[PDB]
C-alpha cells in the first residue's frame, strides 16, 4: 500500500521537483524542513550550511531577510546543492493570477529564481495556481497548496481543504503537494508538509499551535515537518535540528512498517 | 441612516486613519483607489503625482518593483501628503501572527514604515490581526480584511466572509474595513473596497472578473473601487482615472440620495 519516499520518488505521476526532494529525503534519511526564520543573512547560511546535512528542506521567508540580496540566494543555492536540500520560500502567494505572476517572478526578491518550491493560498481560486505556473512551469519549478494552517482558529478546514486538495490535483504538473496538518490527499504523488511542530507540548502567544513529530506523521499521516522555532530559538541548532530529523524520520518508517 | 463619507469620518467608534480617508475622499469627491500595478518606480511616481488629485488611496504591489526602494518611498509618501491619498500596500498578509507581524515591520520592504494601510487574508485566524497589530497599533497603521476576492473560485464566500466580518469587527482598534466586492459589515466605521473593477465587462484570462463602478458602489453598497488596469493600460491615465473617479462618485451620491 503505501510507498517508501524512495519509491514515491519513481511514481509515474510525479513531479520533478517531487521527485528529487523525495530521492533526497530517502537518501539522507530526512523528512525535516528547517523553517528559517532569522533577520540576518548570515545567520541563514550559516544555518544552511550547518543544518543542511539534516534537512530535506530549507524554507525561507525572504521578506523578512533585513539584508536580502540576490547573492545571498545565490549562496544559498550553493548550499543547497551542497547538502542537497531544496529552498522553499514560503511567500503564500494568494492574488488573481495576473498578480501573483508578477510577484513570482519580479520584483526585488525574483523568488522563481531561486526557489524550487513556493506556497499559494487557495482562497483566490484555480488563477492563483494559473498565475504562479506561467513562471514557475518554464522555471521547472513546484508549488504547495496551503490545504490546512496549524493557527488557531484557521479558516482552512472542511470544505476549503477539499478544495485545495481538487486544486492541486487539477494542476498537477506545478503543484506538488500541500501545506496541511495532515495527509490531505489520497494520491501518493503528492507531498505532505506540516508545520506547527514542536517535541513540547504547546503554542506562541500569537496563535500558534504544537503537535509533536510522532503525531504530525505518525498518526496525522504527513511527510515533512516544518520546525523554526524549535530549533531557531535552541541553543545547539544543529542538535536541535537532529532531534527533529531523527522524531520525523522514525515516525515516518513506523508508520510505512 | 446611511451616512456621507464625511459624516462616517466623525463616527465615534471610527478609526483615525479611515477617518483621515473618508475626510479627504468627501473633500475631494473621489472613492478611487488606484491599482498602481507597475514595475518602475519612475512611473509609479509619475502616476502617483498625476492622479494623485483623482484618488483617494493608492495601492502598491512593492514586492513588483523592479527597482524598489524606501527613497522611493519617501518620494510616494511626499505625494501622499501632497496630494492627500493614503498609501495601502496589497500584501495580504496571510501567515500566523509571529511571522506577519515581521513581515509587517521588517525585511527590505519595512513596509510598516510607509503604509497607511495594508491587508490581511482571514485564512490563519485572528492571530494574523493580532501579529500585525503588534506592529500597526503602535505606528498608527490600519488593516483591512479580505472577505470577499474578485476571483473565479474565490473560496472567500458564505461562512468565510462571515468570519471576515466578525474578525474586523473584534479587532476594530486595528482593522479599518475590507477587501470585498459589496458591503459586508453593516457597521459605518468599515470601510469596503473592491476590487474587480472596469467600465466595461469582462475579466482577464487568470481568473479576474470585473464590475462596474455603478454595480459595486452603486448596487452592492460599496465605498471605494479598486482599478488597476482600466487605468493604468489606459493611454492617458488621467483621463481615466478621471472616469473612474466620477463614476465611483455619482454612483456613492446617488445611493445615498
Ligand atoms: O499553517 C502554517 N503554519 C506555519 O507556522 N507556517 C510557517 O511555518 C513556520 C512555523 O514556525 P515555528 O517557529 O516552528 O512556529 C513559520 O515560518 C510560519 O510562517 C506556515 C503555514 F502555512
Ligand atoms: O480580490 C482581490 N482582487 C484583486 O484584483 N486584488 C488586486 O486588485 C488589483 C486589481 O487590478 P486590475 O488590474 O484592476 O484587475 C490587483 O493589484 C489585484 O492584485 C486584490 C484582491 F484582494
Amino acid at each position: 500500500m503505501e510507498l517508501s519516499f524512495g519509491a514515491r520518488a519513481e511514481l509515474p505521476r510525479i513531479h520533478p521537483v517531487a521527485s528529487k526532494l523525495l530521492r533526497l529525503m530517502q537518501k539522507k534519511e530526512t523528512n525535516l524542513c528547517l523553517s528559517a526564520d532569522v533577520s540576518l543573512a548570515r545567520e541563514l547560511l550559516q544555518l544552511a550550511d550547518a543544518l543542511g546535512p539534516s534537512i530535506c528542506m530549507l524554507k525561507t521567508h525572504v521578506d523578512i531577510l533585513n539584508d536580502f540580496t540576490l547573492d545571498v540566494m545565490k549562496e544559498l543555492i550553493t548550499l543547497a546543492k551542497c547538502h542537497e536540500f531544496l529552498i522553499f520560500e514560503n511567500r503564500k502567494f494568494a492574488d488573481i493570477g495576473n498578480t501573483v505572476k508578477k510577484q513570482y517572478e519580479g520584483g526585488i526578491f525574483k523568488i522563481a529564481s531561486w526557489a524550487d518550491l513556493v506556497n499559494a493560498h487557495v482562497v483566490p481560486g484555480s488563477g492563483v495556481v494559473k498565475g504562479l505556473q506561467e513562471v514557475g512551469l518554464p522555471l521547472h519549478r513546484g508549488c504547495l497548496l496551503i490545504a490546512e494552517m496549524s493557527s488557531t482558529g484557521s479558516l482552512a478546514t472542511g470544505d476549503y481543504t477539499r478544495a485545495a486538495v481538487r486544486m492541486a490535483e487539477e494542476h498537477s504538473e506545478f503543484v506538488v503537494g500541500f501545506i496541511s496538518g495532515s495527509r490531505v490527499s489520497m494520491k501518493p504523488e503528492f507531498l505532505h508538509l506540516t508545520p506547527g511542530v514542536q517535541l513540547e507540548a504547546g503554542g506562541d502567544n500569537l496563535g500558534q499551535q504544537y503537535n509533536s513529530p510522532q503525531e504530525v506523521i505518525g498518526k496525522r499521516g504527513s511527510d515533512i515537518i516544518i520546525v523554526g522555532r524549535g530549533i531557531i530559538s535552541a541553543a545547539d541548532r544543529l542538535e536541535a535540528a537532529e532531534m527533529y530529523r531523527k522524531a520525523a524520520w522514525e515516525a515516518y518508517l513506523s508508520r510505512l512498517g
